[PDB]
């Protein structure tokens, strides 16, 4: 470690620990960037060579985070809990964390390695046709036959293709990573790393709370999945749906099931009405990626946010490289801990879904230049929920029928039941079907890492999940040589999953209060932020707080609760989930899937006939 970036003397008291955590923060920024830097250069360019410079910077990263670690723990261990300042007891509390730099050095490489190599599977897997050199990428090529084919065979071919191609060759690396995970984590006290990983929430309650929410939850749920099960009925026949089982899961518009806004135009409950999925209308206008960035910047600085530096327009990738260079195309919002460099890493196409995407990526920006001041271990999310549901919340009020029609995308105006219906509906198809894949993804790995779930249980605890939440099926069998969690970025990426699940609650706690601030009295689904200062002062607040105070005061300030509330997304949808229960009794559907043992049958003259 430099002598430059290494831990002097600090007195072993709270003065002390204050003049070490201004110490610590001069050349953590340093080390940070230094990281973020190495991995953007690989994400960028996914090479050998690049592999190697991150992996060293990783290591780099370890050596700090020991040695600041360990004299953290020499000087304040019995003194930290107690210091009068919150928010350094909170920086103190990160610094003596150490995490994977607990591992002997070569574990530490043995880690690292892990990650890169894990990381390099998932991005450069590709799905080969029966013309062996033509060969298909996830993005664009998978996701689009996902999202626009109606042949059963050809998203057979895509689904399996692709979890076979990513998970396979993932599980005995995956074995390993969590292994060493655990290994490292016990080391900072926690009985596994899903338990440090829980920890962040600070609550005794979490998982209880949790399972209360999805309670609450489930049935939209069921009445979503009946409605669309029977469409998707219509569609395919009753040889590949049963309406008393699982749905098959290539056949909802997402290689995970887990957004089903694709095919809306096949549930569209009343399609005489405006045209609520505006892609079309985005082609023919000739929108490219930078418009997309630019129109969601626009809505940020109408609330007076800030707006993208130019390191963020000069040094970003918003566009997949046409020279051909491998790239992790996974969006994704990068924080160089410089206070100067902020940029966004997206593949991005031209849909209504990846304008969603790019707001989304935009929220955690703004994020970072909201709190870029704050010492560098404060500068997150209040929780890791916070930061994935201020970009969400902007779209909830770009995606109504009047703020597209504002910005040039919805011509027709219309303000009927019929038009609510329709547009809840495919709010629906991308929040409500979202829940259950948000709640399980992190139960399945919380359990790996408890060791309730084995190696030779992974796929069968998979899918135990996927049935029982999802009430979706693999379209071919599967058994533990196949590991399709590790088809999902997440898994291998070692990015943790119950966020999403927190963000889709909050973001609509957050919507309604903005929404109140912003002085709008109206159904909470029609309302739209755009131009309010007062709704923009109201959000800067939390995101100018970073973590430097407890989330439920945070939270409370923001929308008067201390707590997660399903309330206000039962509110916004509460139009459709009385819709769907009395098409639901009308049509006489079975809620649920009884038949949870069928799968659908193979095409006759697959995969043969895919050409
Ligand atoms: C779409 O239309 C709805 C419904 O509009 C209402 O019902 C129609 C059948 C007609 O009779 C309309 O004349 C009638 O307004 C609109 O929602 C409604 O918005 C109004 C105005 O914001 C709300 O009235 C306010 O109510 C608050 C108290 O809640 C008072 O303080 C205000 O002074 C004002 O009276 C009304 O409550 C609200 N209705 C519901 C059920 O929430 C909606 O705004 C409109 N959307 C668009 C984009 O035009
Ligand atoms: C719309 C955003 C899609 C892309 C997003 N990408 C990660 C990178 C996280 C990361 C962390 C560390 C290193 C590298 C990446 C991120 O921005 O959170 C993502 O995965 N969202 C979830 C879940 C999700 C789905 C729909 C939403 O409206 C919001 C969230 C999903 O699509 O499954
Ligand atoms: C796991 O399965 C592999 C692939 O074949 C699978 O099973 C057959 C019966 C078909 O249903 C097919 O659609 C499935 O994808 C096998 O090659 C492999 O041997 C199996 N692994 C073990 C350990 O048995
Ligand atoms: C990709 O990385 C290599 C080093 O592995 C480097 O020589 C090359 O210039 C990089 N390409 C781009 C476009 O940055
Ligand atoms: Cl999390
Ligand atoms: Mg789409
Ligand atoms: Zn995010």
């Amino acid at each position: 470690l430099d002598p430059g970036l290494q831990p002097g003397q600090f007195s072993a008291d709270e003065a002390g620990a204050q003049l070490f955590a201004q110490s610590y923060q001069s050349s953590a920024e340093q080390v940070l960037f230094q990281s973020v830097a190495a991995s953007w250069a690989h994400d960028t360019n996914i090479t050998a060579e690049n592999a190697r410079r991150q992996e060293e910077a990783a290591l780099l990263s370890q050596e700090f985070a020991e040695a600041w670690g360990q004299k953290a723990k020499e000087l304040y261990e019995p003194i930290w809990q107690q210091f009068t300042d919150p928010q350094l007891r909170r920086i103190i509390g990160a610094v003596r964390t150490l995490g994977s730099a607990n591992l002997p050095l070569a574990k530490r490489q043995q880690y690292n390695a892990l990650l890169s190599q894990m990381s390099r599977i998932y991005s450069t897997a590709k799905v080969c046709l029966p013309k062996t050199a033509t060969c298909w990428s996830l993005d664009p090529d998978l996701t689009n036959i996902l999202a626009s084919s109606r042949s059963y065979a050809m998203l057979l071919f895509a689904w399996e293709g692709w979890h076979n191609a990513a998970g396979i060759p993932l599980k005995p690396l995956y074995e390993d990573f969590t292994a060493l995970s655990n290994e490292a984590y016990k080391q900072d006290g926690f009985t596994d790393t899903g338990a440090y990983w829980r920890s962040w929430y600070n609550s005794p309650t979490f998982e209880d709370d949790l399972e209360h929410l999805y309670q609450q939850l489930e049935p939209l749920y069921l009445n979503l999945h009946a409605f669309v099960r029977r469409a998707l009925h219509r569609r395919y026949g009753d040889r590949y749906i049963n309406l008393r089982g699982p749905i098959p899961a290539h056949l909802l518009g997402d290689m995970w099931a887990q957004s089903w806004e694709n095919i809306y135009d096949m549930v569209v409950p009343f399609p005489d009405k405006p045209n609520l999925d505006v892609t079309s209308t985005m082609l023919q206008q000739g929108w490219q990626a930078t418009h997309m960035f630019r129109v969601a910047e626009e809505f940020f600085t109408s609330l007076e946010l800030s707006p993208m530096p130019p390191e963020f327009w000069e040094g970003s990738m918003l566009e997949k490289p046409a020279d051909g260079r491998e790239v992790v195309c996974h969006a994704s919002a990068w924080d160089f801990y410089n206070r100067k460099d902020f940029r966004i890493k997206q593949c991005t196409r031209v849909t209504m879904d990846q304008l969603s995407t790019v707001h989304h990526e935009m929220g955690h920006i703004q994020y970072y230049l909201q709190y870029k001041d704050l010492p560098v271990s404060l500068r997150r999310g209040a929780n890791p929920g916070f930061h994935e549901a201020i970009g969400d919340v902007l779209a909830l009020s770009v995606s109504t029928p009047e703020h597209l029609h504002k910005i040039g995308l919805l011509d027709r105006v219309t303000n009927d039941t019929e038009s609510d219906i329709n547009y809840l509906l495919k709010m629906a198809l991308e929040k409500i079907a979202f829940l259950p894949f948000g709640y399980l993804v992190d139960q399945w790995r919380w359990g790996v890492f408890s060791g309730r779930t084995p190696p030779s249980r992974y796929n069968f605890d998979w899918w135990y999940l996927r049935t029982k939440y999802q009430g979706i099926c693999p379209p071919v069998t599967r058994n533990e040589t196949h590991f399709d969690a590790g088809a999902k970025f997440h898994v291998p990426n070692v990015t943790p999953y119950i966020r999403y699940f927190v963000s889709f609650v909050l973001q609509f706690q957050f919507h309604e209060a903005l929404c109140k601030e912003a002085g709008y009295e109206g159904p909470l689904h029609q309302c739209d932020i755009y131009r309010s200062t007062k709704a923009g002062a109201k959000l800067r607040k939390v995101l100018r707080a970073g973590s430097s105070r407890p989330w439920q005061e945070v939270l409370k300030d923001m929308v008067g609760l201390d707590a997660l509330d399903a309330q206000p997304l039962l509110k916004y949808f509460q139009l459709v989930t009385q819709w769907l229960q009395e098409q639901n009794q009308q049509n006489g559907e079975v809620l649920g899937w009884p038949e949870y043992q069928w799968h659908p049958p193979l095409p006759d003259n697959y995969p043969e006939g895919i050409d």
